[PDB]
């Protein structure tokens, strides 16, 4: 009972959920006092990276962005880690039906790294990161790009990867040492 | 890569907007395709991780989060980076200013690392991310103030104590430069 919920408004229910929340919450102090939030809901998701310690590649994909596009990315084209939203799947089974759709692999073992929210001041999401090498024997508007991942981490420092997840999971491969 | 803007309706202007953008994008056969999304634009914002190369410690903040607490986190607080929204100043600006509200802490000379987008599946949110090594000179409710050591935070991230995208971001990133080596 130390924050509570005093009224939660659907702003608008089109695909996601956009909420106005009304909540009370005490303080070290005794005092109790309330506050409104837009809250908005795009449910969960997953992301994966597929990096090859044979010819140390890694698999990204590039696609028009339309929410960059009206904010700073001109062509509106993002080049990012594989994603999807979990749709009522569990985290690993959406995250191996996304490879295979957007990628075109099929990947075998998996291995998850975290949870994390990605914009926690007015949005809910949570994405679940996974890892994941891959092979030439697991091979319209997404095109999946096949890099080293030194170009990959420069590419950060250019600017052409600009997208948090992706920087991310390549920033976690390089501090582990499996390219190495 | 053609791309044609259709039609941009308003679902709700509240605090943020939120629209619904309607676009036709041609693809690799000449095919034109429309596709209809949900874009919440709440502007962009910056963030700063303060560490200290003396006592080998990075100071974060605290406070709860209601679009986290409806969605998993049992008591809605959040263990972060200082940050804050642009409200039309300039990312360095913007930052120092949060660095001293949230923290007490005036930083000094601040270096810029990149500029990312945080969920560009249906946000708009583009953050600016910032270093800057405090010291306990520079120091001058809500939010809780944590100074920790690095080690620590770093085994946080795999406890999941903390589990924000751009504080994690941040401390590995810092655990890269060898900044604290």
């Amino acid at each position: 009972q130390q924050i509570t919920l005093i009224k939660d408004k659907i702003l608008s229910d089109n695909y996601f959920t956009l909420h106005n929340i009304t909540y009370d919450l005490t303080r070290k102090d005794g005092e109790v006092i309330r506050h409104k939030r837009e809250v908005y809901d795009r449910g969960n998701g997953a992301t994966i990276l597929l990096y090859n310690t044979k010819k140390k590649t890694v698999v990204l994909i590039r696609q028009f962005r339309v929410a960059t596009w009206v904010n700073g990315n001109e062509s509106g084209q993002l080049i990012e880690s594989c994603a999807g939203l979990l749709d009522n799947d569990e985290p690993e089974v959406c995250i191996r039906k996304e490879a295979i759709e957007e990628t075109g692999y099929e990947v075998g073992e998996v291995r998850k790294l975290f949870e994390l929210y990605m914009s926690p001041g007015g949005v809910t999401e949570l994405i679940h990161f996974f890892i994941a090498e891959y092979s030439d024997n697991q091979r319209e508007d997404i095109e999946v790009l096949e890099l080293p991942f030194s170009q990959a981490l420069e590419m950060i420092k250019t600017g052409e990867i600009r997208d948090g997840k992706t920087v991310l999971l390549l920033n976690y491969l390089q501090t582990s040492h499996l390219m190495d």
